[PDB]
């Protein structure tokens, strides 16, 4: 073992490499979105880039979990990043739904993890979970909470002048 | 008596502190009112921040009448802030209409006291109520007026569209 | 339900809504504190805003949780907020002892909510409270009992001479 | 008749031209304050530029009528300024409450004057008086009502300690 390691759990260095793969797969799953609503036929391209922020921000997710590893004395083991579940995604409301899905997924993972934590009694990674994860994830599930009940406002999987509105003003 | 009081009277001192609690009601019915556009089922922002800001505007109102108060040498006396009337606003217009009534009885309460002032013969209450709130009033009333004019020409109670825009461009 | 929310108990809600309360009455009772040392008769001015500021911290307080609230896809229901205690506080020791007493009130509501989100299993509002209220309390109550001690120091009750030169040197 | 005047009462000139000489007299009653208070046997150096800050602003005030007086197409008409009713003042204390009626008798005469004004329906003095002096005279009792409730907290017929203290930190 590491000469580092000190009150680091064998469960909990498995979790956070499975959580980390968790990260690259919804980073992946948005970066889909990214290159949907690029598409010629789709180009609400203020959605799409909104998408592309996302993609970036959970994957220095991954990397901040990659460094905790190593910090902690565990050891990064990367499996394979499944393709995400669609290959297109409708509109900006099917897109959006999606995305609040994905992120309540990962949110509940990470709440696991911290309850093995607690089990665990690691102190330092609840607190780098509080910290860097959970308040940043009630901050995003928030957010495209208040997208779909405007994208619904905007009366979205029929009204196409109200898709065109919310990608020039709310985003 | 304070040794200060002079041409005070008790019944205005009395009135004072009444207006002093309705502005503190009214304060607390706009914070229900920025909480409810603030829900992640409602989320109009703009609006939330509206209201959000008049609820510290008569706050500070009341806060002007305690100052008030000791500058005349009587003594504030305070009272239960009651709940206000709703949980639920509905939706903006609704919402406007509330505060358009609001703003109303707070105007007629100030008229009121501005009456018991001129009879009493104390000039210097009624140029307190005539400098520091009589015109805000109605600068106000006319702003929300304005803007339930506004909701129903987006045709509002049921244009949802009407209602967002309605957000990103009059507030 | 809310569609944002997740991992947040009924339980939790209802007590979120009962502290924002405790809040605003925490800051109403700052109100009374701050009106009754600006009195003529009174004229400690620099101690009456400090109870001011803190009248205004606690209002921000309770706005947070109503922003948490939503935040969690909790619903904020508002209560009456009830007169503070006293109408007149006697001097600044009794002023500062009444504080005392407030803020362990409040303080002992929030490690409640504490113990309730820890039994509940949130990570998410114990975090919350540890970095928005927890430290910022202990601070407040290590203030105000140095001031108690500094009150006594100068001879309190007593000595009126001792508490004119608190007001132009601790505050 | 002056050309310029227009609803100018042969009372209310009579009035204005006995203020101004009552605003001379009060700023006369400072300046023999002021000289007390730099006497070397007294030493208040403090307490006496409060003083001549205030003979200076009753001045003003005076000159303000005369303007006003011409303006109206009213004549000045000068009495005798009248010495100050004493010429050793005490204390700070004594010459702080010999302040205080000193401004309530002008208070009055200004209230006074107002009434005058109403009953002659000038809306223009009546402006005059509330815009320029009125809140101006509260704002100066309350002043020295606070100065007159901390001078005692000091305990000052008695405390010499008291009284050098509040020159330094109170004007
Ligand atoms: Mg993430
Ligand atoms: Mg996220
Ligand atoms: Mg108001
Ligand atoms: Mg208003
Ligand atoms: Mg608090
Ligand atoms: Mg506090
Ligand atoms: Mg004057
Ligand atoms: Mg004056």
């Amino acid at each position: 073992v590491s000469q580092v390691r000190q009150n680091y759990h064998s469960d909990c260095e498995a979790a956070v490499n499975r959580m980390l793969n968790l990260e690259l797969y919804a980073s992946y799953t948005y970066s889909s979105m990214y290159a949907f609503f690029d598409r010629d036929d789709v180009a609400l391209h203020n959605v799409a880039e909104f998408f592309k922020e996302h993609s970036h921000e959970e994957r220095e997710h991954a990397e901040k979990f990659m460094k905790y590893q190593n910090k902690r004395g565990g050891r990064v083991v990367l499996q394979d990043i499944k393709k995400p579940e669609r290959d297109e995604w409708g509109n900006t409301l099917e897109a959006m739904q999606a995305a609040l899905q994905l992120e309540k997924t990962v949110n509940q993972a990470l709440l696991d993890l911290h309850k093995l934590a607690t089990d665990k009694v690691d102190p330092h990674l609840c607190d780098f979970l509080e910290s860097e994860y959970l308040e940043e994830q009630v901050k995003d599930i928030k957010r495209i909470g208040d997208f779909i009940t405007n994208l619904k406002r905007l009366g979205l999987p029929e009204n196409g002048m109200g898709e065109y509105l919310f990608d020039k003003h709310s985003v």
